[PDB]
């Protein structure tokens, strides 16, 4: 390989992942990766540093253009620079266009089970979280179509919060699925938030459908979020990117940001961005194949040795979904025990709503050899539950 | 001296201070610094990228001991670190708190002329300025307290933002004056948010008085705001700390930085910050030093050379406040007028309210070199209208 994905990077004592740990505990919980950064961005930091003042800085021009040579490069889908809005992060800027686009009461319509930030943002807010579940039958989760619908078409349902790959099943909806998404919305004067986070992230020969791609009768209707942050390790970074077609919402969301406080950069966002976004193409191929890697040991491994548990077919994150129903314990009870007894830390599904009771998320985004320690631990938790 | 006050950092290309300027322009308007920061704080920089691997960070004890220590040896005047709590920036905490802690349409107290990104975050947030004007005397502004007390007794004026030490004037408030407004709020049920950011820039013998030190009761009403942004020139760091003695409000406004997405820090705010405030005693020193030398100069060559203005008499920050009204032109008109003339760029005090467009406002945190040119350049400007 190119770059190193077998060492672990050593972190300062105020990691969330890796501080205030006991011995020998290993966390698998948290969507950070174990893995280095890309050279190349680290290459820019240190670059930026040495100018040795950090005065106020603007988002230049290069940093759109970063962001619509990605998207065109791993995506095929080349976005208007002038549809882009620099954000410190994706949730802050969800945060201040809830505040902005509706009223406190109002619904925000969301796809349980969810990433839970979904939830703290609507709900903190003063919106209500309204979902259209995600059925779940044979293993596999679908939309009810009628339903979502349905509850689009509610007065009182003012956005939606679409996870895109969505969080935290790991599934990268078709370009149909999309469309169809987009349409609903638009039909019903429902603004379409959707979270791509996750986008670079597609495991499989299968890419993702920026929402921001869907034809003029509903792209007025929509924004997509993007960040480095999950897709390069960067969750510290702070910079992130509103793709927001419609000129009129977009002057309204930059606003919204500016207001927040989250419409300015950092002394490392610009820079180090435009180096992950410009120059972070082969460290994440290399990274999508660590990550196939793991996925296919943990597949096996949870396959052959604990039958009792079931990894959904997923294509898209470094994040596993594991149903944990036929151990017939509370996941929120289960991830405790398997901390106790082994040291294995991952997270409960409970938090993610839906039916997350009954599963259990595993980072993988980790050195091999992480995984197979992880893969043991939670073998022996599931043997000793007797 | 120790330190390199006398190089000023080649920027990147997206400065808003160096950005997009004219060969030979001169910037003194914005108010970052042309002096490189103190090596302590670039050690913490490099030693934290090491780990090349960024997510997600806590804030550790460490940072508000930090802050604790800074404040005791530099003030006088140690908080208990439970009080502390970390923010990304100072003017976004001042919005989430403006979202929390009043309601839309109610008004909120500054005292104009005043820094023009108070009025941002009152009037964007749906929230009304009201102002007691200083009054401008003399050459000196002082306070109608008579007038700051009606309006803070007025039933929809709900929050003060308290410039302390105020810019753009340069005035390290009295102890006695800290106390004082920070009675009338409480006495009137009104937050008082006092902004410190400038207050480790006093440049006299005189120092800050904390909004946190006031007395109880008093002293439930107030959060106090620090950043090691203005002092050591660190405004894109996005580090700062709200010190808020009162415990539910100190919870509270903690809730309104995580709902923002301003509660987190970014990957070098922790470290640098604990270097700025453990370590930047003697940096801080050294730059009080050239500060006093730079203001020095341009009031004995103003009053010498160019009398038709007025630098007012000022004991914090490195910002000058130049009284331009015996020109007879609005400060905005002048300060274009000026920078076509002389490539001198400082910013028109229009933009402060009160009796700001009679002013200009002109950094001087940069190489002794730059403010000889500077001055020259404004009389040059002054003298060929
Ligand atoms: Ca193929
Ligand atoms: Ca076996
Ligand atoms: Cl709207
Ligand atoms: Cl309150």
């Amino acid at each position: 390989k190119q770059y190193d994905f077998t060492h672990v990077p050593k972190r300062q004592g105020n990691s969330i992942k890796w501080g205030v740990l006991k011995e020998k505990e290993l966390p698998m919980w948290i969507a950070e990766m174990d893995f280095k950064i890309a050279p190349e961005i680290m290459a820019s930091m240190e670059e930026k540093l040495k100018v040795a003042a950090f005065g106020y800085e603007s988002v230049p021009a290069e940093y759109y253009k970063a962001v619509a040579d990605w998207e065109e490069i791993e995506h095929r889908a080349r976005p208007k620079e002038d549809w882009c809005v620099f954000a410190s992060g994706v949730v802050p800027a969800i945060s201040a266009m809830v505040r902005q686009f509706t009223s406190p009461g109002d619904q925000i319509l969301v796809q349980e089970p969810v990433y839970n930030m979904f939830y703290s943002v609507i709900e903190g807010n003063g919106r209500r979280v309204i979902s259209s579940d995600l059925i779940y039958e044979n293993s596999k989760y679908s939309v009810n179509w009628a339903d979502l619908e349905e509850k689009l078409a509610t007065p009182s349902v003012r956005m939606m919060v679409f996870c895109n790959p969505h969080n935290p099943i790991g599934y990268a909806w078709s370009e149909e699925e999309v469309k169809r998404i987009a349409e609903l919305c638009a039909k019903h004067q429902v603004l379409l938030i959707s979270d791509e986070i996750h986008g670079d992230l597609v495991l499989t020969d299968e890419d993702i459908t920026p929402a921001f791609t869907v034809d003029w009768d509903a792209k007025n209707w929509v924004v997509s979020l993007i960040s480095p942050s999950k897709t390069f390790n960067l969750a510290a970074l702070h910079a992130a990117c509103a793709i927001i077609p419609n000129p009129d919402l977009r002057a309204r969301a930059e606003e919204s940001f500016f207001l927040a406080g989250i419409g300015e950069p950092n002394l490392l966002a610009i820079p180090a961005a435009i180096a992950a976004y410009e120059e972070g193409h082969d460290w994440l191929r290399e990274l999508k194949q660590v990550l196939r890697d793991n996925f296919a040991y943990a597949r096996e491994f949870l396959a052959k040795e604990v039958p009792e548990v079931k990894v959904l077919d997923s294509n898209a994150s470094y994040l596993a979904w594991v149903d944990i129903s036929a151990l017939g314990m509370n996941a929120e009870d289960f991830c405790k025990y398997l901390r106790e007894k082994t040291g294995l830390i991952i997270s409960a599904g409970n938090g993610y709503r839906g039916n997350g009771h009954e599963f259990v998320r595993i980072n993988l985004a980790c050195p091999k050899e992480l995984v197979i320690d992880g893969m043991q631990r939670l073998k022996q938790g599931v043997l000793n539950l007797n």
